[PDB]
């Protein structure tokens, strides 16, 4: 028949600080079941721990995520379904912050772009720009472990508040501690 | 080096009506990187009419969208000095191309917090797949033929807009005109 491939999504999202709750939701349709969730490239053991009853749901709850939380997952129901998109499960806190600011500043005109950099005191091969949806970046040529990204068009009919991670590339899934928020003033 | 994969999203969305603009985003680091897009199973024309001003900045727009631009899109950036892996994808669906089901709640669509509420597609005309959209969606299947059941989580005041549409999964990216919204009442 057709099986379409189901759709998996966390709440309250994706990038969660350390300690925290989130639940991994995989839903094909209706009412239920057969929903199977795992994490590429090394089995997830909490998975295992997870209701029946929930499961049917397609609801993966995480009350207390840990750094062995972090994956790639995918999810699929069942004959069986193609896995859904991958979901990487990010958990935040794991090494000093990095600071974020805007060059040349925060005031930008409507329809503008501005240039944000994330500069960590501790060097680090990969960086993440998250908007309270995010871009991750390799190293700037000139910069002592500093990322610098480019957001734009902005305007003021939205929100442009950010926050910038650093993190190894050996464990992708695994950030430091949250900038402090960059609000950005479209004019 | 380290090459991150990229972001790859759509303005305003991935769901777009017969006829109207788009822009793909396709972003990473710096201010400008080689950005490539490409649709899966077939080749997208529209992308190389893509000026590379615009590219450089990882901007494809398409001014007025047709069934032709629905499709499974990915990018990526550099050259064969690195290329990084391709972003996860983004199912670019087009809608209106058949007629709209009609969309219910079974029982109804006044419900209590925490509840649950099944909500039903269905087609005057036989579809082998239908979606369900929070104005994110699910795909669903029948199922000998016409009607899809989703059920949705638990309903919270903390607002409940659905509509739902056919398709072949021959075309799973053309979808039907949507049905009329319903909005769900929490009590």
């Amino acid at each position: 028949g057709h099986l379409p491939k189901p759709t998996l999504w966390a709440e309250p999202g994706s990038v969660i600080t350390q300690g925290s709750p989130v639940t991994l939701r995989c839903q094909g349709g209706q009412e239920t079941q057969e929903y199977r969730l795992y994490r590429e490239k090394k089995t997830a053991l909490w998975i295992t721990r997870i209701p029946q009853e929930l499961v049917k749901k397609g609801q993966f709850p995480i009350p207390s995520i840990t750094w062995e939380h972090a994956g790639r997952y995918r999810c699929y129901y069942g004959g069986r379904s193609e896995s859904s998109d991958p979901l990487e499960l990010v958990v935040t806190g794991a090494y000093i912050k990095p600071t974020l600011s805007a060059q040349p500043s925060p005031v930008v005109n409507s329809g503008g772009n501005v240039i944000l950099q994330c500069d960590s005191q501790v060097a680090f091969d990969g960086f993440s720009l998250c908007k309270e949806q995010c871009l991750n970046s390799q190293p700037h040529a000139r910069g002592s472990s500093r990322a610098i990204f480019s957001v734009g068009p902005v305007s003021p009919s939205r929100r442009w508040w950010y926050r910038c991670y650093a993190y190894d590339s050996n464990s992708p899934y695994e950030w430091s501690l949250p900038s402090d928020l960059l609000e950005l003033l479209v004019l």
